């Protein structure tokens, strides 16, 4: 990633290789993690301004709506994304169904979950196995912080939390 | 912060101002958070090196590693940094009592900030009171996530772990 202008997090990578290649006593030896790639992706406030005018227009049962919503709800959002997207366009009536179908719709994907340890929900450690909550971004670090959310959850998790959040849409957009 | 370019977090403070300034029936009414200003500072590889040369010809005991230490520990640090940075200008041997003498100061930190629930370190919350694992980047999402740890730890938890980072190494620069 882009480390040649700015690191916004130390590069240890850097460090590393340069101790390396200068004297050999003690030498590269800082834990170098590299964490990377973002497999979130943020929305864009006039994108979200259009899908509010086309859900407020064309309405919300619409076929439009249906179409603009898939759309913009084919890459991984996170908790607080979806959940505010949602409280947008639903309206506070509807949002309720939705953040009721939703958690249905999450629970399916605990099951899986437990089911596999294999899930993309689960990680490598025997701990790191999703729960309600972290799908929610409501786990510890996660209520209110979007920017913990984006640090904790990972990929395979927030593809699990967008479909969820697009399956349960449906549900409330046709079941109202 | 920057929010012209592109949103690295979606930007729903100007999603609520939209909905706002158009129509009244719902409205700018999307959780508007702003978690923001990071109080961490990364380090710049090169200014690493030179740290680790300085410490290499100098010696450790020298006036002029602390003084270029001290500096350089001026600024937050997330526990990853500091940890790594250490790693890297002690050693192997001195790194483990500095492990050590770290802990206990950040040790006398836990009491201020239990004798304290207004403290830097703790936050409004009733939870909100920092531990001698999150101190150290081992609360559960820091452990080798330094992402985690700049999402999750408070500024004033930044100072804490940093002086203490900075005593413990007078501690071992001296008593060694």
């Amino acid at each position: 990633g882009p480390t040649s202008p700015g690191p916004a997090l130390t590069d240890w990578a850097r460090v590393r290789e340069e101790l390396a290649s200068t004297g050999p006593p003690v030498v590269a030896m800082p834990v170098v993690i590299k964490t990377e790639g973002p497999a979130w992706t943020p929305l864009e406030p006039k994108l979200i301004t259009r899908l509010a005018d086309t859900v407020r227009t064309k309405g919300l049962r619409s076929p439009i709506t249906m179409a603009e919503v898939e759309a913009l709800m084919s890459s991984p959002l996170l908790p607080h994304d979806v959940t505010n997207l949602m409280r947008v366009i639903l309206g506070p009536a509807p949002y309720a169904l939705w953040m009721d179908a939703w958690g249905v719709q999450l629970q399916t994907v605990i099951a899986a979950a437990t089911r596999d340890p294999r899930h993309p929900a689960n990680g490598q450690g025997r701990g790191e196995r999703t729960n309600l909550n972290r799908l929610k971004g409501l786990a510890d670090g996660m209520v209110g912080n979007p920017q913990g959310q984006a640090a904790l959850l990972r990929p395979g998790e927030l593809v699990a939390i967008t479909a969820s959040a697009l399956q349960a849409f449906r549900e409330v957009a046709r079941l109202a």
